[PDB]
């Protein structure tokens, strides 16, 4: 019952700071932080072969995209690989980046691994060495973080063991990354995988964020310099009904009115297996909800930022700019989105 | 990980009204429930017996206030003798209550217990035949209800049985309340009592509210019908340290944030110890903090309404209006609080 | 993590030799506690009417039966109206058993609540002034209590939160049962209906079991002072596999070999379901187990010890003789089956 | 509410079967598994350098003693170096091990790290890759692993935090170690160090161990292929009171007994600061303590076992004969001790 300060005054400030400046106004979160096995296939379905050298240029594409994207890019997560790559120019990744007014985010996980005795759960590892791995980040440019923990929704699961687990291990990695001055984005998805219905995913959700929180508090996490990365509210990908995008809103919104303490700095959705446009019309309802939202609602998008360039790219070296300029539209159109200026019953919940 | 419907949505809307109803803009509650042997303190300390009648003149002379408390008063929590009793006029006073705009409220736990093996740490009582008691209350007008959980700041306390024991019996409370059409006021007391400082309650405080919003959770819990009656964060009664309404405020706003759900429907304060003026200036100071609060933040004051009242009453009849005139000073004086209007470094938190 | 003890050394030593009484080699529990509504269901089926004599007459033939009970018995849980009542000669029911060298019980809740949002899954209510209760059962003759709570196997049940609450109720009336004197008997009922198999029934009583004694743990409660009651390991009612009973021993033993800490005293089991010859071979195939079993394991039997013995009574004053011989054919049958002594591979585990 | 079986009827035989082996009647284990670091300290007690010739010679001395010890010992811990390094002879240390009737165990954890917003309490690291490494040892001859979480008793500790997250890291490691066919010792340690009396450390031991119990039935850990390695229960190194033998055996065997399910197949002890006399002879207390005490209680000793042999060697290769006796004295007076034959309600 006593305490013992995790961090200082000046400490908790600079993380305010960087969690503020990620998720300013307008503003999202370019995930292109895929795992070399995970961009293995994103090349592969453009038959472009998985080399070192394409994986720099295509992130380059997306990096250097003209300065139209500035105001829209608060933060960019990138792979291990990426972070120590350069520009054709010479100059470093991070510091393209931070040039156009961005914040450089990397992911910290080592992937999942199966919980024993559950049906086909998983837990999340990475917490070896990880204190060092940040002090090491935090050199080189990088001032947040991102863990990824999944969850499913089946018949008996998930699990109170997996919940309990993803929600203890996402505080250690938070924990961690707060000791040295990165900001942890928490990332706790629910997978849209299965038949059920979207009062299901609200239900669950609404359990999985209150464990993470509850988790958070025990581990004395400074939750104004952390982010969430939740899914959003959403039926079942093999779901037969049909709902509108102000339902899918209302229960997303919903679900974080629920459980997210309003210190909490802000809301970076993730698009799970949305279209580019569906992911921008959902986000644009969940900020024209009309329910008082405490925190910042954007986006932290992989696939529905970089769909569409990576197919006008199609590994051509001379697909550049045409490339680029999917990839501007698409921020430029999420950048309206997360402010609800996006065009082309809550007793029920 | 299944749901299993706890309310309607028609269920939901009757508690989520109740509640907004009560701390509806520039409203408060008058906590005129003092048990019999609470209430003998206070006529005793007026050299007045302890009688029924002297009981109902007293809570009389509260209840029918001239019409300048209607738009001050969304609520009054009674003791169950009084919700039986009536006035001058032979109206019941719950129907004085709801003439004069107010929603009637009733205390239904049973006082504390020991916990064995802690250090003088207790929960509360009061589950058995609770629901058929709240079926009979609402038949009988009340709309919501109180239940008392008391906390304490010392070397070893409160331990995490104490925090975790009381955080589920208002679980149990709560959850009982909702079957019943009743808002219930989930209030966790910590204790004024010792010389701890202002970051020693803030602590406790933050770590208090967790557990209790996740035993909400796991109880299922709808929080839009649910209100808060929490402490402020302050120092104990014996800190040497002194500090600024501004900095009370700085922290009581922090600690909410921090662990409150936005949909939460409102929080209203308990005085504890705090003189009448003292804790209206403090609740204009918490509503005039420029941090984003997603809930009402108003009053539920028992002396803090009542002292001056009282002392003027000293038990003569012709006293009544001198009386009542105290009453409507500190009721329009709480009203002009809950909106910040009443004039008589956050990351160092 | 600082001990505040909850008992003294005397204290402990009362409720050890308390318990070793009750489970002595050879002895067990006569389950005679019945409520008013469940023994008039008993009465009904026999044609006689729910009256306070006949109740009163049908556990004085239980109570007074022949001296061949003495070594079989060594405690009798009573109802509250039975511990008040006298036998024909005056003598107090207490004092008739405690003279054939039985420890006296009480049963202490107040029966089960529904707990909502949960798929009508139940906890136990009764802790409502329980430390006067049993302060009086104490001056008035009894030496150990009974609780009872209720979790029932189902495609969704039992879920995390009953498991969690009714453990914590368990605790609850434990701690307070002990600073009065009383042992307490813990019993966490796994209902047998349903259509589930042996190993899913093993497993609900591993995970039950291991949330009690967490909770009672965590309540600072004294084990060596406390008897456990659960069900045995068995199917479903429903089940369409057959056993025998060395596997439902089996299944028994080894649930309370990974749950159940050497400390506890003795185990009494219920009887369930089962018939009077059923409930005496599982008990004997239990102790016969070659496994080892560092506590008792004995019965605390109603039907399985009443049954036959209320057919013979028939309401009838003159079948008292042929009544009471059925009460003590069975009493001596169990007294050896908790020896091992009646008679009418573990890796699958 | 359903069950999904961590494990088959074979795999529990197999985890089932080698627990028994370490801890058969008069058998214990040989903590010869220090860290670089750790025997770094070591050798530099006894003015030897730190080489890998060093380290490889002393665990040598150990594992080839005489074969006087082969009834004593029934298992081997050891650090990953020395479970590729060979004997004299050619032949890898895990055959050496096994040849002499033992069972080679390994090191798994990869030190402490701190919890922030405590009082200097500390977690565990190392199940990063866990389940590839615990499936090579596997093949590379180990049956059982090692995990130690550390805990200390003091003003605000342990904790709620520190308890609760060594206790599921102690599970997590459990479960992947029986999906390999390793045993795990679960080693939740609470350090002797402070002021604290007998009380206090029978208080801690229980809250802990209640912890680490109803984490590794959370995880689904199968009890029976499990080992637990704690702290007997005893004063803080700064009390002044003094207690006997039987006073600490009875708090010690009270103390499991109130918290350990019967399933567990051994407790094996860690010495602490106990010198190889005194741990000797509060073991055999234990042993000899009336109450009822349904697993194994024997011994788990790295310096208890190892203090006068490495004194004797010194560093002088012409010791050898000399520092593998004391050694076999030990193995020898603990082998009596964990069956109670060795001599030189308040609770
Ligand atoms: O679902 P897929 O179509 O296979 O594509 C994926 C799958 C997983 C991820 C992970 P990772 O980078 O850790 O692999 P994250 O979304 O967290 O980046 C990224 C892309
Ligand atoms: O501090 P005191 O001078 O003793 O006055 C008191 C003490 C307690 C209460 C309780 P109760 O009504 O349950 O007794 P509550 O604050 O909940 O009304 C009320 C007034
Ligand atoms: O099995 P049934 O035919 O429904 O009859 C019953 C049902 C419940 C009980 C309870 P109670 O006495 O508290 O009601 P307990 O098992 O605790 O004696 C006893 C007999
Ligand atoms: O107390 P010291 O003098 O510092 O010696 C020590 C300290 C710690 C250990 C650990 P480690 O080998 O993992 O570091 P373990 O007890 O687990 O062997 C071993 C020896």
């Amino acid at each position: 019952p006593h305490s013992h300060p995790a961090l200082t005054p000046e400490q908790k400030k600079e993380l305010s700071d960087i969690a503020h400046r990620i998720v300013a106004p307008g503003k999202g979160i370019l995930a292109a932080d895929e795992s070399t096995g995970s961009i293995a296939k994103r090349l592969q379905s453009i038959g472009t072969e998985n080399t070192e050298e394409n994986r720099r240029f295509y992130r380059q594409l997306l990096l250097t995209a003209d300065d139209r994207v500035n105001p829209c890019i608060g933060g960019v997560i990138l792979f291990h690989e990426t972070l120590y790559q350069k520009a054709d120019d010479g100059r470093p990744f991070p510091q393209v980046i931070k040039s156009k007014g961005g914040v450089v985010g990397i992911k910290v996980d080592k992937g999942v691994v199966p919980l024993a005795g559950t049906n086909g759960e998983t837990t999340t590892q990475g917490l070896d060495g990880l204190s060092e791995r940040c002090a090491q980040y935090k050199k080189d440019g990088a001032d947040f973080a991102k863990w990824r923990c999944v969850l499913k929704i089946g018949e008996h699961t998930p699990s109170a063991l997996a919940i309990m687990e993803n929600a203890n291990v996402l505080a250690r990695y938070a924990s961690i990354c707060q000791q040295n001055g990165i900001v942890p984005i928490v990332e706790p998805e629910i997978l849209p995988d299965g038949d059920h219905d979207l009062k299901r995913c609200q239900y669950v959700t609404e359990k999985v964020l209150a464990a993470v929180y509850k988790a958070l508090s025990d581990h004395h996490i400074y939750l104004e310099g952390t982010l969430l990365k939740p899914n959003m509210v959403t039926p079942g990908h093999a779901c037969t009904q049909k709902y509108s995008h102000e339902e899918i809103a209302m229960a997303t919104v919903t679900a974080l009115r629920r459980t997210v303490p309003p210190a909490v700095t802000g809301v970076t959705f993730l698009s799970g297996g949305q279209s580019e446009e569906e992911a921008s019309i959902n986000l644009n309802a969940i900020n024209k909800c009309p329910l008082l939202k405490p925190w910042a609602l954007t986006f932290s998008y992989g696939r529905a930022l970089q769909a569409s360039a990576l197919k006008a790219w199609g590994g051509k070296k001379e697909n550049l700019k045409a490339a680029q300029e999917e990839y501007v539209k698409r921020a430029l159109a999420n950048s309206l989105a997360c402010q609800g200026k996006y065009t082309p019953s809550n007793h029920a919940y």
